[PDB]
């Protein structure tokens, strides 16, 4: 099994106990650590934060303590846009420029691979031709990584991609059966299914549909997303199920209607640390005073409300349920967004350090046998 965990290079700017750096990283927590995010300059892989080079050394230095650990660098993300990807994949020359830059960059900074996080080929302004061009990019990278291993004698660089769960995005951008052959693993973004952009409350990451749902809405859940990627040709062993250590919040139209599907007027109040309306870290929801926690029986996930605030999130129990699910489907493991959104320092939830991600590790049977300081949940 794999446990793929994302580090984010902006978590260093959060205040107080929520501030996260590589020193808060546990080298033996995950099997693969992915660094979000790199960018692109003149079709070449580039840093995005002023101290990335410092952080790269600390991040990849974790392998000195756990030599089994693999690291990857993720390019793109949700604020990156699409135009730079579009321009880079548009010609063989630009793809070659990018591919060679990626090999050089990853080797220089001691990363073991590249994770592609384009949001998304064929959507969000990216033209329809980018679907086939993304396939070509994936093939170009896989082939060039293979060749570099042959010629250098080094362990081959890994290639992964973070891919969407929603059928509209999948069909617009992803030749699933083709790319799955060339990717080492596929990081399924099984979250952001619902959120404050919608007029009624809904859960960030429900495992199954609600009985009431129909049409396209009935596929906005983890099980449907997993089955979608499997049926479209991803080998189960390559499919890695995303797990969110965050939730999505709503302001209710009325404090007297707190159901799933209740009317909402907009985003929930921003959290005290993450400061982004509509989103909360697990550590911002786990210890919410005077709130009422509920479970969505059909969907196997919790929500919590207080006054006119409603948040759908994941807890230890839902993570256990989802790992049981992925094992039943024979998936290659779990992926988690993100290290800095779990209670990484144990400052909030009274469940020790990394309660959610330790739960993943435990349920995947990945607890190091020589481990001393882990906490079972
Ligand atoms: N593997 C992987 N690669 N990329 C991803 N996902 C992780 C979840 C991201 N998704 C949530 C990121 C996010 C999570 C928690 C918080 Cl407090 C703030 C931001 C993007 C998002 C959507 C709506 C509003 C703001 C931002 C979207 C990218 N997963």
């Amino acid at each position: 099994a794999k446990l793929v965990c994302y580090f984010t290079n902006w978590a260093q700017y959060r205040q107080g106990e929520a501030r996260f750096l590589p020193k808060d990283l546990d080298p033996s927590l995950c099997t693969h650590l992915i660094y979000a995010f790199a960018g692109m300059t003149n079709h070449q892989l580039s840093t995005t934060e002023w101290n990335d080079e410092t952080l790269y050394q600390e991040f990849n230095g974790l392998k000195k303590m756990n030599p089994k650990l693999k690291t990857l660098l993720a390019i793109g993300g949700w604020n990156f846009g699409t135009q730079k990807f579009t321009d880079m994949v548009a010609t063989a020359n630009n793809r070659q420029t990018f591919v060679n830059s990626a090999i050089r960059f990853l080797r220089k900074y001691s990363f073991d691979g590249l994770d592609l996080d384009w949001e998304y080929p064929g959507s969000q302004g990216s033209p329809a031709v980018d679907k086939e061009r993304f396939t070509t990019l994936v093939q170009d990278l896989a082939n060039a990584f293979q060749q570099e291993a042959q010629t250098s004698g080094k362990e081959r660089l890994l290639l992964s991609a973070a891919v969407p769960a929603g059928q509209t995005y999948v069909d617009a951008g992803y030749e699933v059966d083709k790319i799955a052959q060339n990717l080492d693993f596929v990081n399924l973004m099984a979250y952001d299914f619902h959120g404050s952009w919608e007029k009624v409350t809904g859960h960030n990451s429900p495992l199954y549909k609600r009985q009431e749902e129909s049409g396209a809405a009935a596929s906005l859940n983890v099980d449907a997303a997993v089955q979608q990627w499997l049926q479209k040709g991803t080998p189960a062993s390559k499919l890695i199920l995303g797990m969110p250590t965050y939730g999505r919040s709503f302001t209710l139209a009325s404090s007297s209607d707190t159901r799933v599907g209740a009317p909402a007027t907009g985003s929930g109040t921003p959290g005290p640390f993450t400061k982004e309306g509509g989103m909360l870290a697990y550590y911002e929801v786990c210890s919410w005073k005077g709130a009422t926690k509920q479970r969505i029986q059909d969907q196997k996930v919790p929500y919590i409300f207080r006054d006119n605030q409603w948040v759908g999130f994941d807890d230890v129990e839902s993570f256990k349920t989802k790992v049981s699910y992925l094992k039943q489907k024979g998936l290659g493991g779990a992926m988690v967004w993100a290290l800095d959104l779990d209670d990484f320092a144990g400052f909030s939830c009274n469940q020790g350090r990394y309660p959610l991600i330790q739960t993943l590790r435990q349920e995947l049977s990945l607890v190091p046998r020589g481990s001393h300081h882990h906490h079972h949940h």
